[PDB]
This record gives C-alpha cells, structure tokens and sequence, in this order.
C-alpha cells in the first residue's frame, strides 16, 4: 500500500554526470562513452549571455580551453561540435560507467526523473512532469544547468531531458539530449514567458485510479458521461482535452478496478464542479497530474484492495 | 526557485541490495564489507509467521540454508547470527561497492529516502518522515521487505530504516540497522495498531520559511505569538509541541528570512485557525510536514528572493 512520487533509482546516471568549465562559467555535462554533451550556453561570458551568436563564439574556442572534471580527474578533450543547443565534446577517456541508454524526446503529459547537479556533483533526485505549456516545475539554482531527466527500463537509460534555464516566473526549460528545446523558448539571457499551461487530464484518471487501487472510493458515482460531455466540463477548468487515444491507453487500470474510463471521467467531472469538501484523495487535497498511467502501474499493486 | 520532495542520489546504496532466499521466502537484503543483513522473519515459514520463537527456528538452520544472490552471482554463507530483529550472514565475498557508512537510529520527524527494492533489485527512490507514531508513510508491495532507508552526507550513507511489515492500516514498520523496531511493533504477523499521530510542527514551520525563501509571503502577518500560546493552539488541532529545542534548530532560516520563529508561529496559528481559503503554499493546498529544517536548507537557495 501507499502511493508516493517515485524516482527510478539514480545510479546509473550518477556515474555519467561531470563537471565542464569554459572561462568562468561552470555547468554539468553528462560523460556517455567518450563525448560529454552540455548545454552549449557554457561558451558564453556573462555579456554574450545578451544576444549570443554561438557559431561565431564557438569558432573562436580551442578544444584545450573546454575543462572537464570527471570526480578528481581531468579529461582532455579532443574535439568538439555543436548539436542545436547542445555541445559535444570529445574526450580522450571514455567512461567505464556508461549505462545502456537511448535519447528520448518525449510528449507533454510524460513524467521523468531529475538528477539535480551542482559542480559536477549529484545532489538529489525527484520526479517531474513535462507540462503541456513544455515547462518543469523544478527545484533548481544556480550551478544546476545541464542537469538531466531520465527514465529507466531494464537497466536501459532513456534520457529525455537537459536543464537549460529557469524563466522569470520560476519554472524551468530545457531541451532533449540533442539540444532541442522543449517548447518555444532559445537559450539567451532575455525574459522568456511560456504559454499559459493546462491540467493533464489522463494523468489525473490514472491518479484517481492508483486511489481505487490503494483501496479508496469516495469519490466514485453512479453516473457516467460521453466522452464529448466530458470534454465540455474539462475546457471550463483549464483541463486537456482528453482523447480516445487516452482512453485507450487508460485500459489496463480500467480493467484491474473494474470502473470504466467514462465511470472515471463522471467521477472527475464531480470533483471539478463540487470540490473534495475537505476530503483527500492519497493524502492530497488538490487533484494530482503528475503521475502517468505508466507511472501508476509501475508502483501500485498488480491486484486492486477490494 | 522550485520546492520538491528530494531524495538522495541512490547509486551508493543500489551497489549493496541482495536477495536472501530461505526455503520459500525471499526478501531484500543489505552487503556490506562480507555481511548480508536482513529481517530476521526471512527464517519463517507462512505458519510460522503467526506466533514464531526466532531462537528455537534460527538454531535449526544452517549457513548453506541461505541463499544469497548478488546480480547473477551467489554468496556462500560462512556464519549467521541475530541482533534483535535482523539477521546478519557473513559471506565469503566482500562487497566490492560498499560505501563509507554509518548505522544511525533516527529521533520522529526525521526524514530519510527510501529505496525500494524487490527480488534484490532496485525499483523506485522516494522521501520519508519518521512519524511521531514510529510509522512511516511508505510504498510498499509484496517483496519489499528489507528494503533500507538512508541519508548521505559528503559520500558517507547513514542507513537508519529497513522495512518489516504493512500494518493493517497500510502504513509501514521497520527497524533500524541493529534490528531494534522503530516504536512498540513486534515482528509477528498479527494486527498491531501504531499509537495516534500528530502533526510534526517544526516541519510545518521549516516548509513555511522554504516558502519565503522561494518568494512566497501571503501567509504571513503582523503578529506574533508567546512559545506558551502557540503550544495551546498545537494542542487543538493535533500538533506536537514545539520546543525550545526546535525553536533554536530554525534560528538559521528565521535569520536567512529575517521572520522571527515566533513571527512564524503567528501565522501558522492563523492557518490552523482560519485555513488557506483557497490558496496553496508551494503548490500544496494541506500544511506539508515531512520537509525538516535541514532538509530546506539543503535544498533552498541560501539567499531569499526578496
Ligand atoms: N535553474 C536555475 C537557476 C535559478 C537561479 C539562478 C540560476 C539558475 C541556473 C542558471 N543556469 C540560470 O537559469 N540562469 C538564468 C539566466 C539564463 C542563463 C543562460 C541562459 Cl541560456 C538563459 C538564461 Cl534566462 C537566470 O538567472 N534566470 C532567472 C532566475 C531567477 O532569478 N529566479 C528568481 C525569480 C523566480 N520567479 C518568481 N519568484 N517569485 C515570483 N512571484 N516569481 C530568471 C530570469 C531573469 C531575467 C531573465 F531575463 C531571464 C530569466
Ligand atoms: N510493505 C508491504 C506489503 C504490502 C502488502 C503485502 C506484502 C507486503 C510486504 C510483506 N513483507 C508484509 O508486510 N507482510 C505483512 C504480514 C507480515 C509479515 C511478516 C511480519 Cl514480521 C509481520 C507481518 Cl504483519 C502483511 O501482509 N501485511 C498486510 C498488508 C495488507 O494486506 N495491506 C492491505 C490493507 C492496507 N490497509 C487499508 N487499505 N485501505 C484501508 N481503508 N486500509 C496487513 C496485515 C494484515 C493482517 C495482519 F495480521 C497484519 C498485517
């Protein structure tokens, strides 16, 4: 029993992160056979910050300017390049930790471990949700860029994600390990705003239906919806429009709890129009979306508490 | 800026999770150096379960009886002994990954990261309290037993939990390192009830200054309370008392907000009598309990957003 915001363990990641100096700036970098990448924003000074042009910058570096510092030991680095928003840096040792991995771009609703950084060092480890306006609500300060989010499947690292910035208003934007941004934003020092976010519907169905698992029904009804009146109620409360494709994927949690996904959808219709009235749901009092229906099957039990 | 539930990077304690096998009965174990510990109901049939004498079963076991696997490979179990509730194996192979450690045996209210392990793998990293009831609020399954929990300071694990049993109301027991429960449980599968909770007050304070610290203030006034005061309103809505003890452990962030503690415990008191009417405090619509003064510090800028 019990439901908490669940990690994947770190340690294959932490054996990979390493520290890249340029100047006076220092940022992590992540060490993969005999490349680091990091955000290419460490080549800047704090006036190139403004209004960089990188390909003039990067021009006018030498691979022996580029200080790497994996632990205690320094690595040379050999060559370099520019992928989008991304450096690469060849070195001349490759790691002898490197995990089976895989890049990933992942989709807006998908959640991903943090491994907060500093100095090359890891610092500690939390979830996170790509939102649909393509922030995190992360915890970062400064030193932390070039941290990375990452998910794990047997022993395979699938990393999805480069701290690159923290906007004005506090949130965080990055890109994928090939140096795309998620979402609009561009890596210079100027006052960036995201879109204006939304609520994701499908990881809140499969947060309600982790409770039904865990042995809560408070919240049920009697009552069920069309998947079109559904989606009038979720546009009144700044909720994604949820799709078939979501009710699809919403099966297997359907059928170990015996509730069908439009059961679920009347249920969560009754919540947003009448509030918990004190109650909660998994020890929250607000509506949670930043557990995958994934992330649901993954940590609650194959068998639901009847 | 940000403020989440951070665990500490795993990768030191990944390295010493077994799996400790005998007849039926598989759980999690802990190598470190060339010892394997682990909760000594692994020695127990389902039978014996209900009422066991661990001495009288213990004495009828041998070291071959044990099975441990480390990854793909088996330790040879050379010796066995019992230290209150946990059984140690001395194996004829060191653990090349130990890490520099401590056994610590925490006070309520502190916290720790959890890793959950199943079949001696690995599965998920999460934060915990220690609650006032020698509970915690984990997550757990079938097979997580002997699962450990643990704080690192500079490289150096402290392990201060393994998990023992789901109790009734779905909350979990344990030991620390040396065997001895956390509260009055024995390790016998009968319905045990945990004494009533209380909230951790010195917490709620603590994760009200790492709301300042972040640029949150809408929660505080002009008021102030006397130590005696603010006890006889913790009294009323279940929280534990706050002592002098805790007042002097937030003396950092009252001076890094520059809010006295009393000043702070003014507005939790107009909190807990008024409510949040509708507003959240770092994301969270419920008064969060399970973040210590340390752990804010940690995780905080050192300098207030003004
Ligand atoms: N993570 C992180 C982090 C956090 C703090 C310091 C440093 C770092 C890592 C570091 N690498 C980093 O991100 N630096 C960026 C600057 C940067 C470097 C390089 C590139 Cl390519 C792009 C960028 Cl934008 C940076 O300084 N951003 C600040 C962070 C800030 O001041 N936050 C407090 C207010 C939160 N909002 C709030 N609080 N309360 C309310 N109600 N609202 C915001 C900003 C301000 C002007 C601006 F024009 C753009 C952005
Ligand atoms: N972690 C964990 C875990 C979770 C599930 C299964 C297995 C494990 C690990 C495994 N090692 C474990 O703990 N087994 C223990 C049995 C045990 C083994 C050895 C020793 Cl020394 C001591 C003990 Cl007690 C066990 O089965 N406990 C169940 C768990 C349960 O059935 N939970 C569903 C209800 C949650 N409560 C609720 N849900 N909804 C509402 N409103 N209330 C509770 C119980 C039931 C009778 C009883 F007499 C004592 C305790």
């Amino acid at each position: 029993s019990g439901f908490r915001k669940m990690a994947f363990p770190s340690g294959k990641v932490e054996g990979c992160m390493v520290q890249v100096t340029c100047g006076t700036t220092t940022l992590n970098g992540l060490w993969l056979d005999d490349v680091v990448y990091c955000p290419r924003h460490v080549i800047c000074t704090s006036e190139d910050m403004l209004n960089p042009n990188y390909e003039d910058l990067l021009i006018r570096k030498s691979n022996h300017n580029f200080l790497v510092q994996a632990g205690n030991v320094q690595l040379r680095v050999i060559g370099h390049s520019m992928q989008n928003c991304v450096l690469k840096l060849k070195v001349d040792t490759a790691n002898p930790k490197t995990p089976k991995y895989k890049f990933v771009r992942i989709q807006p609703g998908q959640t991903f471990s943090v491994l907060a950084c500093y100095n090359g060092s890891p610092s500690g480890v939390y979830q996170c949700a790509m939102r649909p306006n393509f922030t995190i609500k992360g915890s970062f300060l400064n030193g932390s860029c070039g941290s990375v989010g990452f998910n794990i499947d047997y022993d395979c690292v699938s990393f999805c994600y480069m701290h690159h910035m923290e906007l004005p208003t506090g949130v965080h934007a990055g890109t994928d390990l090939e140096g795309n941004f998620y979402g609009p934003f561009v890596d210079r020092q100027t006052a960036q705003a995201a879109g204006t976010d939304t609520t994701i519907t499908v990881n809140v169905l499969a947060w309600l239906y982790a409770a039904v698992i865990n042995g809560d029904r408070w919240f049920l009804n009697r009552f069920t919806t069309t998947l079109n009146d559904f989606n009038l109620v979720a546009m009144k409360y700044n909720y994604e429009p949820l799709t078939q494709d979501h009710v699809d994927i919403l099966g297997p949690l359907s059928a170990q709890t015996g509730i069908a996904v439009l059961d679920m959808c009347a249920s969560l219709k009754e919540l947003l129009q009448n509030g918990m009235n004190g109650r909660t749901i998994l020890g929250s009092a607000l509506l949670e979306d930043e557990f995958t229906p994934f992330d649901v099957v993954r940590q609650c039990s194959g068998v639901t508490f009847q």
